[PDB]
């Protein structure tokens, strides 16, 4: 009402004409990088407003978990890190005199730290109720413009100093740091079977030129993995019968898309080529094991968010650690996976926008589940 | 919650299916008619299965406006033309055994039939919860499907008996459709200026290789049509000063959404090109009326929905015919204008997606007109 959605008019404006502009290479345009920097310095220089205007505020589960915080503190510095290495391999290519390629990587690294900082002190749950609505929502905008920035970036990626050291955690930095602005702006008025796979995850990462018997042993642990999952989320989801929060349901239904479409692209190539290699039916099978398990497991968290008991708590376990090796290859992994071959036929635009929702669904699954652990 | 939460579940699932079909084509694929059959025919048996269970049904503003139904069954008979069309065309080019390439008109025609009967009747604000919930959210997908079916079809539909005689109504009646199932899914449990207008508006659609002056009239006309909505709305935002439904407020904000991307394209293909000629300027003083009549109506209308008394039923009666004319040319037209010469240079993708939501938005707004003007 009123400055309330005043803000959203102002924050969808400045992300359509940034989302207009982010495709600006695309159109056949380095311009998009200007006002990528102007939107952080002035996002920014309202934080820092804000950071000494906070004392004028009365301030006062609805402050944000602690997994929020972390994830965005983390990411923060694996930003720095990567606006590090921009700048470095512009400073090593140094000659053109336009100076907003190399302004973007130190301004953003300023926006990182502020943003950070800021989320991290006044995530808690006023006064400048006009501006402050402004501002979040233009903070958003920024976050979420930078975001489809990186994801066009590294989709036309493909095809000296820098080694190439990219690291997408930038995207998952602009989810996080999205919904931790989004909360603020509503309130302005035997487990042992995890362990073992922590090894077999981190194994085939070192292991992973690549043999056959390579993608059965990828593919049979995340089969076995997904597999483990869909059924111990069905045995929590018919315990549950026995014994019988808007965003984070949000949260985790939306992130869940981006390991469906993924899925669902997996499965509509495998059955349109039909292969007669056993990587195919493995495709095929992980694909549909992942789309069960994610349905099953939001159906169990949904329902759960809502000895003997001992039994919801070992499957919760057990999905904690779970879920945590099936995050490390997203994170830390190739995104043209030798696992597709009929996939990337180049898709890598589908898994770029894909994965750090299936990231972000991960941080979300395994905060939960430790959540109705201790419960 | 349960059965409300797994409609969802199931509604993204055949969404997501679909979508990834959808783009079958790009891929380097004819299925995706097949499926969207399928899903026509289940979601059609399951409307056929309502329309005698709802006698079952203990039923009971929130019966939904007229102007829905209207705008539905106006958009089904255009798809019912549309199929009829297709066909034909079909028929005249009979060769190929596939049938459900000539199955997708008539199964589109019985499922428009049903669906425009069953929503026509049980929009009025009960049992088989499990069945409708799910069968609410199957219906929308399959229209959501069909809708961006058509959205890539005439986006690639550039480069004998059918005349392409091309209706995009049918993707301005899935829409139609898709909101009217969602709120029935949400309750399971001197105005004369306007009237100078028509006759411009429908003579320069009548006029309309063009001459210099002929873009300029169209422009013209069009810069003074939202020049005037941009100060009357702003004294109608003024006027209320003096004077001092979440469904409605989504969909005049996210309908915003076509004419924002298409106008914010615009200007920032404008300043890019940088022309020297008179059209460049109109071009951006027309995407920026535009972004400004549009977002001063939508804080007009949402502070609204919250002698002396009639200056504000002038202006409402104004917009009324000027929003009208505005909707005759979008949805009676070419999407290729020659007033975009910089923007086509082929964006007729990005005007696809984007101009039923301003169809969608002209038809929110003059019925909120109307609703407040009779107020």
């Amino acid at each position: 009402k009123g400055g309330r959605l005043l803000s959203v008019l102002l924050a969808v404006n400045v992300l359509l004409l940034a989302c207009t502009l982010i495709s600006g290479g695309a159109f056949n345009d380095t311009d998009v990088f200007a006002l990528l920097t102007t939107m952080m310095l002035l996002a920014a220089l309202w934080i820092v407003f804000y950071l000494l205007r906070t004392a004028r505020c009365p301030d006062a589960a609805h402050a944000g978990p602690i997994w929020l915080r972390g994830g965005l503190v983390l990411f923060g510095i694996c930003t720095l890190v990567m606006d590090v290495f921009k700048t470095g391999y512009y400073s090593s290519f140094f000659e053109c005199q336009s100076a907003i390629k190399i302004l973007h990587p130190i301004i953003q690294a300023v926006f990182v730290i502020v943003q950070t900082y800021f989320l991290w002190i006044s995530a808690k749950d006023h006064t400048h109720l006009d501006l402050t609505r402004c501002g979040l929502m233009f903070t958003l905008a920024t976050n979420l413009a930078i975001w489809m920035a990186a994801v066009v970036d590294e989709s036309v990626h493909q095809a000296q100093q820098g080694y190439f050291y990219l690291y997408p955690f930038n995207i998952e930095y602009s989810l996080f740091a999205s919904t931790m602005l989004y909360v603020m702006w509503k309130n302005v008025g035997g487990p042992v079977l995890g362990l073992l796979l922590f090894v077999v995850g981190l194994a085939v990462f070192i292991l992973y030129g690549h043999t056959r018997q390579a993608l059965v042993i990828y593919y049979s642990f995340n089969i076995v993995c997904l597999g483990l999952m869909t059924l111990v989320s069905l045995s929590g989801s018919v315990i549950y019968r026995f014994d019988r929060r808007t965003l984070d349901v949000a949260l985790l239904m939306g992130a869940a898309l981006g390991q469906y479409a993924i899925s669902y692209y997996s499965i509509v190539a495998v059955v349109v080529g039909s292969p007669r290699d056993l990587q195919g039916a493995l495709n095929l099978s992980h694909a549909l094991l992942m789309i069960a398990q994610h349905t099953f497991q939001n159906v169990f968290i949904i329902e759960s968010l809502h000895w003997r008991r001992r039994c919801l708590k070992d499957i919760s376990l057990f999905l904690l650690l779970c879920n945590v090796i099936l995050w490390i290859m997203p994170a830390f992994g190739a995104r043209p996976h030798f696992s597709n071959t009929v996939e990337v036929d180049l898709w890598a635009a589908i898994v770029n926008i894909c994965l750090p929702f299936g990231i972000f669904y991960r941080m979300h699954a395994v905060s939960s589940l430790l959540e109705v652990y201790v419960l």
